[PDB]
């Protein structure tokens, strides 16, 4: 349901995410490696997060009506950044230790990670047409510049690991890179922006983002003997 | 005093608190090992954070009304929240420090403790009564696996350590066991569930579980020999 | 242009920001020293979230009203909470860093910090007038502990350096020494307590005391040989 039936796609985010938390919680059942279990807790945890907030939005929680200085009236399901703004950091951990990167690194990279969410929260709630369009090229300044350090930076720190921790480090990257890069272009081109699309399709589209950067990123992960 | 004569309870809730906090602060005066100065911090911190909370929550501040779904009203002291938030976390490291537990560890259950507390926050706020016993059930379940992995993996840290820390850390241990698993009972009895009691008896079931949860908790643990 | 005209304050302290951001950015492009690069990454955030908080406020978003228990409305600023949330404590680490103090010793300053700012925000949001006074005397005693362990802890761990680097730190503890001490002066006398100035000089007081919190003590610190 939900104000334009995309209360499916919440559904469904809500079902995949509990799903991925629950065969990564059965496929860690059997390790009792401290690093790799770390991987496990970390990988659980964000389709967990994920999970409550889909369920939260699917039953009209995350959702408040903003309207703009323009007269539109859009319909924001603010809860998604409540969820990234602790599960994409959960995700840069878990590929900063992947790939062996240093704690100010990380640390470096959450930072500019919170200050590209809370942006796109700015973006997203403020009433001035202008602003919003600022504060979200704001927040897509610092993803770009994100993703070059993810890059540049982890690439490098995993660069002396061995084969498959550096191969596993390069196809988590992948999907960082490409998936990631489409959050912003969504919410452009979706009902907080310039409205091509409506309540509808801009769920449903970031539930395939959300699925695959947590979910896909999350089996990909914890199936790699790099881990191990 | 509030809305239905509460305030007493957040008024003593305050005193104790504070008094709870005034004592730590004398009794660690002249601890100069950094442990153990260490332990006074985080244990001096917790009810300077709850003694704000409810003074706020005394002076209305951080009341809120619920309108659910059915027509009820629930006067939601959303307050609570921000403390827990803080100083369940803090309480977790504090016993963790005792136990000498990995950081791994400790961020492990601060990160189940806070999807605890923030799905519990969803259940409070949220308007359909459906979902408000849902989040409800997904906290509660957060709460089994947090004390499982308190006792499971606390313990076995806890397991190389002088006899006068293990018995420390099993005291402190049963304390949080005991104490915090009738939270969710709390709110399931209280006003924010099946209202089979009212805000003034809620409210002062949470003002006793925080004042053993913190202050008893904490005398415990700073009375010990363990932490020299 | 904002309420009373405070817009101007908060657009040239958008800049402000900016332009010591950009300063950093520029100062650090061949820094490749890992200790040396954290410095500049932290005192890169600081300025890019003061930035971001000025700007929104510029747009008016984070401006709101209160109004309080006896009658008088209050436009308040509160992003500036958002903003001093997190880079008060990215501030505390800068100078721990530079001080070699212990993660221990940062960790409680920050948490004392963290105090500071919520109680602060409490006073700031609260409707009765007492609490208002009652929170912001609280949080003025924390910034006390805070500025008093912030010269007894980190001078004492800076005290075994060098001669450029406790000559640096001096310089930057004085700074914020100086300016923090002057937010409750700036409270108290504007607009959020007894209005002897109005929102335009509350504001060009925060930006003031802002830009040499931020850029000036940036410029200090990246300047000097400490770092290196
Ligand atoms: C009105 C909204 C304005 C924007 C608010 C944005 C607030 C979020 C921004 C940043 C929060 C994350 C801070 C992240 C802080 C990272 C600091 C760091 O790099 O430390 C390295 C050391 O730990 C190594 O030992
Ligand atoms: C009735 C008022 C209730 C709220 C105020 C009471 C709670 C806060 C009291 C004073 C504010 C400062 C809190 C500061 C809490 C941080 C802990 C600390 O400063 O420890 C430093 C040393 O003592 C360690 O040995
Ligand atoms: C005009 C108001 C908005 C001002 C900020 C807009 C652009 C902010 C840009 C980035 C914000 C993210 C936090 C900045 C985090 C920088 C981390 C870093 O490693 O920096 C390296 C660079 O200096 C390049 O070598
Ligand atoms: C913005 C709020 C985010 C909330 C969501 C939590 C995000 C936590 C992720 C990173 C924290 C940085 C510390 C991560 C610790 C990883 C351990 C590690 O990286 O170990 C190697 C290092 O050399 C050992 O010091
Ligand atoms: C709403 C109120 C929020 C309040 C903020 C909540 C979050 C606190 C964050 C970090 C503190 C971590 C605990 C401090 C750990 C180190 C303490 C320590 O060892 O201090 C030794 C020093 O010598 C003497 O202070
Ligand atoms: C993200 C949701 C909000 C959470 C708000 C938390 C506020 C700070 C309180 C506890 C954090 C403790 C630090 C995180 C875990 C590290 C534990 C640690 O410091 O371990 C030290 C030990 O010496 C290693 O061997
Ligand atoms: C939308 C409203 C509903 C949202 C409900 C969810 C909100 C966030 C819940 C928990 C925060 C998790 C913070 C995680 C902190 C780091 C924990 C961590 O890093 O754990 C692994 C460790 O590094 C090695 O064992
Ligand atoms: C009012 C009741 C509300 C519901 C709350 C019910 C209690 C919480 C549930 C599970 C935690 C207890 C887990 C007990 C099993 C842990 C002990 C164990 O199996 O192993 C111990 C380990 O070996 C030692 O180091
Ligand atoms: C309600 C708010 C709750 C509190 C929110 C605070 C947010 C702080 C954000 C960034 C600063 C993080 C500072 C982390 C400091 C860790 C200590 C450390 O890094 O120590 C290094 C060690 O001494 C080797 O040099
Ligand atoms: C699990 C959740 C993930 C991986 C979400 C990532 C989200 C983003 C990369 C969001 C980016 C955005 C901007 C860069 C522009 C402003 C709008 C956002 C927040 C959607
Ligand atoms: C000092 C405060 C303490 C120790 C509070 C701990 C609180 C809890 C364990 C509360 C848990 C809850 C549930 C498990 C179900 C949802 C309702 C809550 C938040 C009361
Ligand atoms: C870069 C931001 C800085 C340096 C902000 C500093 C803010 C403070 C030191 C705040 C002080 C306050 C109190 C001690 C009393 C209550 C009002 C506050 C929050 C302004």
């Amino acid at each position: 349901l939900g104000v334009e039936g995309e209360g499916i796609w919440l559904a469904l985010g809500t079902i995949g995410m509990l799903l991925g938390m629950l065969y990564f919680i059965a496929d860690g059942l059997d390790v009792q490696d401290p690093r790799q279990k770390e991987f496990y807790v970390i990988t659980i945890l964000i389709p967990a997060i994920a999970a409550a907030s889909y369920l939260s939005m699917f039953f009209g929680f995350g959702l408040t009506e903003v309207s703009l200085a323009n007269g539109r009236v859009v319909d924001v399901y603010w809860a998604r950044y409540a969820d990234w703004l602790f599960t994409t950091p959960l995700l840069l951990l878990d590929i900063g230790l992947l790939a062996g990167a240093s704690q100010r690194d990380i640390g470096a990279l959450v930072g500019i990670d919170a200050f590209m969410i809370v942006t796109g929260l700015v973006a997203t709630l403020t009433k001035v047409v202008v602003a919003r369009y600022a504060f979200w090229t704001i927040s897509t300044i610092s993803m770009v510049f994100l993703l070059y350090y993810l890059v540049a930076v982890f690439g490098e720190a995993v660069s002396d690991a061995d084969e498959d921790t550096r191969s596993t480090f390069n196809a988590l990257r992948n999907i960082i890179l490409v998936t990631w890069a489409i959050y912003p272009v969504a919410w452009l081109v979706g009902t907080e922006g310039l409205a091509l699309t409506g309540l509808y399709g801009e769920t449903l589209l970031f539930m395939v983002l959300d699925l695959v950067a947590k979910v896909g990123f999350g089996f990909i992960l914890l199936r790699s003997r790099a881990i191990m």
